């Protein structure tokens, strides 16, 4: 089997991407944030505290003939941005882009944090990291990918995120029309439950390439590119008037600037992030200070290749017995 679904930016900045997902019988379609940095499929639901729902579409298990309470199971998750959610669990039929899993754990939110409530465009998350990170207790649950894997034509999914445009998540096949050149594969460590890999270095604009190992994760659920402070300082030093602002929470730059590109290494291959991808616009409405898309990881504990980086590539998440990542230009 295969599946193919279009993923659409939630706003003009590509802050996140939503993908429609069919849950239950008859289908209830929710728009979920596919997150390669977490392992829970959770949804706004009929159980979510009413004051914490503001415009999201909800899953109502009582209207699904295939929903079953997963008795005793609870979940609770905290993300890198300080957001959180928790609740109980149903199993139900879940389909993405024509690919169906029966008996998928659908984590029904009873509580969500303010950032989820305030984002009416995101109806929940679909985690695509390794199932070792799933938070369901007392019986950990599998991701949609892990449940689909054995049925797929190839044990892979691909992320093809757009810049200010829709893109695609494919399951079970590699669309050889969707990228240019060849795909460079690189090793993955699953020790932390992430798609963790080591970049071979970076360049700023037309500058020379610096060969240096940068361990980080491929995380579709993170907007920006978070790298070591040395690398980030080297990038923003090439933008007149750029500075790190403790008041704003990162590097800002004059909105009048033209940003340089940023290149990262994948083995001997190179992925170029155009300068425009690194512009996240005014820090507040009407400001002439703009927020940068490359930020320091120093306060995180891991480097994150988020959407800024991933949307410059066609990315293969190879879930074979030995997982690997692949990157191609596009």
């Amino acid at each position: 089997s295969t599946g193919s679904a279009t993923t659409t930016p939630i706003d003009s900045l590509d802050d996140a991407y939503i993908t429609p997902v069919q849950i239950g019988t008859p289908a209830q379609t929710l728009n979920l944030d596919f997150d390669t940095g977490s392992s829970d499929l959770w949804v706004f639901s009929s159980e979510t505290t009413a004051s914490e729902v503001d415009g999201q579409t909800i899953y109502t298990p009582s209207k699904s003939t295939t929903a079953k309470l997963l008795s005793g199971a609870t979940w609770s998750i905290s993300y890198g941005d300080g957001s959180s959610s928790s609740g109980d669990v149903y199993t139900d039929t879940v389909s993405v882009g024509g690919l169906t899993v029966t008996g998928q754990a659908v984590e029904s939110a009873k509580k969500v944090s303010s950032s989820f409530t305030e984002d009416s465009t995101i109806d929940g998350l679909l985690g695509l990291a390794f199932s070792t990170l799933n938070t369901v207790s007392p019986t950990q649950q599998k991701t949609f990918f892990d449940n689909a894997k054995a049925s797929l034509d190839s044990p892979v999914f691909t992320a093809d995120l757009g810049y200010h445009a829709p893109g695609t998540y494919n399951f079970g096949f590699i669309d050889t029309t969707a990228y240019t050149g060849s795909i460079t594969y690189t090793a993955v460590s699953t020790k932390q439950g992430f798609w963790e890999w080591t970049s071979t270095g970076y360049a700023v604009g037309s500058g020379t390439f610096k060969s240096t190992s940068i361990d980080g994760i491929a995380d579709t659920g993170t907007t920006l590119l978070y790298l070591p402070a040395t690398v980030v300082s080297a990038y923003w030093a090439q933008v007149s008037g750029a500075k790190s602002s403790s008041s704003v929470g990162g590097y800002v730059f004059p909105c009048s600037a033209t940003l340089p590109s940023f290149t990262f290494g994948v083995g001997s291959a190179r992925i170029v992030i155009p300068g425009d991808y690194i512009d996240f616009g005014p820090i507040s409405t009407g400001s002439s200070s703009c927020f940068g898309g490359i930020q320091s990881s120093a306060g995180i504990g891991i480097n994150i290749f988020g959407d800024v980086a991933l949307k410059a590539a066609f990315v293969v998440f190879n879930g074979a017995t030995t997982p690997t990542l692949g990157f191609a230009s596009k």
